[PDB]
């Protein structure tokens, strides 16, 4: 069984739960205090492995765990690789900055019109294809699941309803066993 | 032949020309000027394949191209692509933007002390392994080279010389034929 170090509710914690909630592994998540050279949060724990950095824990996880019926980086086929690695940089670099300032001023304290030209994209890409990869889930769907999730608590989320593709598609993610699970767990402690 | 579209000297561009360059690929840089739904710059065709995002682009390039003799992933080594993975994001997120206003301070217009304070983990990793991943040069290793090339232009270079073991992998990478000729192109167009 694997560990997983940090708070259950964070959006980096929640990516690698999710990844180990999509493959079926056993996992157990440990809350750390500060009272892994870098000190960083996620930390990963397998056997004598020790892993930092969300998307390599992640992709470390669904690499061990893949079988035929779950690959979800698709590194067998070398175009498929490739778009999932084109919309996980997306969701990075453009999609995750977006939301992230709605998120935080709307959840504590422009980018409204932003994040509808981002949108409008995604529209077009998911009016072709089921998934952002291509007509299968892949990473690349998995990591927009925690910003939206919080995006979803704001009063912006009915945004989405003008963006039929993408609402379907954030519809989808959100019926998955998995993404239910991990929704669940993204609470403060109690 | 394979087309990447964008500036030769742009950090990003060079990312993929030097993963291009290290698998052999017969490749055209083609400039290209605003007057891919983002519209984002490098773009990369490779028949009737179009692919943006500089890390995508880079991995198709090392995945397309893979031999024994250069495999830049090793994805069929769960632990070294766990490691290469581990490093290129330290890349992204802690070197790169450590790097990044000493360049443009120095070459335009108190992160010296973060700098110092990555190198010090760089110099402990670097000690204990020939390169970031572990005994091989990596994708984690060739992410390194284009902001590190620019930082070596500004009256800061000789810092890597108080972290020696730093100095010396960067010297290394220097050497490689492949980094050697995109050094060259990392040119102003004439």
């Amino acid at each position: 069984p694997v560990k997983v170090f940090g708070p259950a509710m964070s959006t980096n914690v929640a990516r690698v739960t999710l990844c180990l909630e999509e493959v079926g592994a056993e996992y157990e998540v440990v809350n750390i205090d500060f009272n892994n050279p870098f000190g960083q949060i996620p930390a990963f724990q397998d056997g004598d492995l020790l892993l930092w950095e969300s998307r390599a824990i992640s992709k470390y996880v669904l690499r061990k765990y893949k079988t035929d019926e779950v690959d979800l980086l698709r590194e067998s086929n070398l175009e498929e690789a490739a778009m999932v690695d084109v919309w996980t940089e997306v969701d990075a670099h453009t999609y995750n900055p977006a939301l992230s300032p709605i998120v935080y001023q709307c959840l504590f304290n422009e980018s409204l019109e932003k994040l509808k030209k981002v949108l409008e994209v995604y529209e077009a890409r998911l009016s072709k294809h089921s998934y952002l990869a291509g007509d299968f889930v892949s990473f690349a769907d998995l990591n927009h699941f925690p910003y939206t999730f919080y995006f979803m608590a704001t009063p912006h989320a009915a945004l989405f309803d003008s963006y039929p593709h993408v609402k379907a598609w954030w519809d989808r993610l959100m019926a998955r066993p998995a993404v239910k699970k991990i929704a669940a767990t993204m609470v403060p402690p109690k």
